[PDB]
């Protein structure tokens, strides 16, 4: 059963690095760990600059560090096309991890 936690999630700063814990995993899979918002209804644009993939260990869960950003330039799709930028500070985002099958979790994160 995914669960995330993000800290700090609040106030944070452009550049700032935030540990994602995740726990209720499915041990051996590949989650992909990234900061993302919805940038148009039913779809959703991540850093690909920052994200990065981490599998879950026999106890289910992942323990990871990201660096989120204020703003940032977000790919859509599976072959990552970029898509434009991402103001934070005026569209929610989030940081979270997924799986290929869309498995995961995510927590909204604000900037001062
Ligand atoms: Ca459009």
């Amino acid at each position: 059963a995914p669960g995330v936690t993000v800290t700090p999630a609040t106030g944070l700063s452009n550049g700032q690095t935030v540990t994602v814990s995740a726990t209720g995993l499915t041990p051996g899979t590949v989650y992909h760990v990234g900061q993302c918002a919805v940038v148009e209804p039913g779809v959703i644009g991540c850093d690909a600059t920052t994200s990065t993939d981490v599998t879950a260990d026999a106890a289910g869960k992942i323990t990871a560090q990201l660096k989120v950003h204020s703003s940032f330039q977000a790919v859509v799709g599976a072959d990552g096309t970029p898509w434009g930028t991402v103001n934070c500070k005026v569209v929610s985002c989030s940081a979270g991890l997924g799986s290929d099958s869309g498995e995961g979790a995510a927590q909204a994160i604000t900037f001062a």
